[PDB]
């Protein structure tokens, strides 16, 4: 029980994770891409709760050889992740297939405090389809923040600036009325830049964000 | 015992999150305008620095009308004064007193903006109707990019919140409050928000907009 | 009742000098291998495993290099953030005296190190030798935060960009990771020229606080 001050007059900053921090297990999460391609990538994604506002930092890593193949990636490199850290509850919203969540603080309740404030998003979250073409550009959310980085990446990539798109996201056919978090990311090279989609890249050809921080409201 | 200085996070909330009271929320515009809208919100204070989110939302029935709000962007400036029990004259956008979720009674004045580090990048405000400013006058601000949804025809193409605190002439406190400019684009396919003739139900919504600044 | 190791604690320090009266006796490393002294203040927090800081700096134009143009280059500067210069001063390449801890003990510093792990292939090795500026179109990844400084009545700026990205110097006594961080600065046509001899040494731009978040230790 309480003290000179209660032990939930005190909000507890809580912590999560999803993915692999080491980029050593393989690229085994699900991008949905433009015009109905797709990639798999690797990721690491880590929130924090702190007064019912969520701050993380996702960092993805990908290589073309798991990217999908034609087109133009300078002309055109755009792709669409879904965040669920209710995945245990509701498989069916876990689109990009993360593991669970790995609460580092808080009871095992705690990957529900990471859904998207139910109040706030009711009229800015956006329905995503159940099959592999869910990709939705940054222009057809309903609302987003932007967030701007830049990632690094294999000699000739010439990466010249990206952008992450974050909207709160329900999936078409869902167990539970929960939000989960669609991120849309658009990443530019300059003109002489390796060809990301082309045949004749190597399959070890890769791009690697930093962390990337964004915040939302927490549920 | 040990805790003599954890840091509390604390917090309060400005506004109704529900968006279900009107339009009663004061916004100054370029050209001495102004409009009404609705807005939520929700301020953290950790360890000195405020973390925060604000989600507004406006009619065009509730804006004002002429001109052309796709050549001229939407444009507005608000005042958050999380102190305006104590001042209320500086609460120039008329926000209801805050409610407290985390803290004792004094918890809002946590939340005035850090009086050492914005001496020389604050802006001092009008009392009159056209307080707005737009951001390239103001003494310095930080910039965070959006998109709000709307309805059908407005094609948004982006947001921008700009952030400096600010202070009022004849206000009753040497505090801070915070000034926000939102300008939000539309492409040359969107609809006139501006117009008479457009259906005065015709809205747009932010999401949540994070921002952080140093508190008190 | 409730522990206050299974709960994670706020922890803040802070480097340089909030009231800028203590002169400008911070290294900037600037382009075309030249340099500026300017005046800083960091204010960083610790809550959970990342780090949200702010940054602010004021410089004036009589502590900044001369010849050039400030309109056609812009203003650009980067600078390192050090919390464990104590045990690493060979990583402290822009000479910030030591943090002062606002909340935890003597061993907090560390913990305002960026992430081991999650910047091992996203840290810019800054030059062991002499002048050390990277353009951030060179850096192996960063984030960016856009702001707009203020400054005396002619600078005219028209925006203005944080690219945040952590670093290792190889000749470091730790294998810790410390902040690198270029500001780029931009003017209309009508600006004053920063760096012009003309110009009146008490000229000045002073940035926001910027706030920026990375990965914690
Ligand atoms: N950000 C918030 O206000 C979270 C609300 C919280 N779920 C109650 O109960
Ligand atoms: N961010 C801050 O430094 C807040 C200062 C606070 N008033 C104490 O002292």
């Amino acid at each position: 029980l309480a003290l000179k001050v209660s032990p939930t007059q005190t909000p507890l900053t809580r912590i999560i994770s999803m993915g692999n921090n080491l980029f050593d297990s393989g690229y085994e999460i699900f991008a949905s891409c433009p015009q109905n391609k797709a990639a798999k990538v690797a990721g690491y994604v880590y929130l924090t709760s702190v007064g019912g506002l969520v701050h993380g930092t996702i960092q993805i890593k990908a290589t073309a050889g798991y990217w999908f193949t034609g087109g133009n990636s300078v002309q055109e490199i755009r792709f669409g992740l879904v965040l669920c850290p209710f995945s245990a509850r509701d498989p069916t919203a876990n689109l990009s297939g993360w593991p669970a969540p790995v609460v580092w603080s808080g009871d095992s309740n705690t990957p529900l405090y990471f859904a998207a404030n139910a109040i706030s998003y009711t009229n800015n979250r956006v329905n995503l389809a159940v099959t592999g073409n869910f990709y939705k550009e940054e222009t057809e959310l309903p609302g987003y923040t932007r967030h701007s980085f830049c990632p690094t990446g294999t000699t000739g990539m010439n990466f010249t600036g990206g952008n992450l798109y974050v909207c709160p996201c329900t999936v078409n056919t869902g167990a539970t009325t929960l939000n989960a978090i669609y991120m849309v990311f658009v990443i530019t090279q300059s003109a002489l830049g390796t060809n990301f989609f082309a045949s004749n890249t190597p399959p070890n050809t890769f791009f690697l964000t930093p962390p990337i921080p964004f915040t939302y409201v927490g549920a």
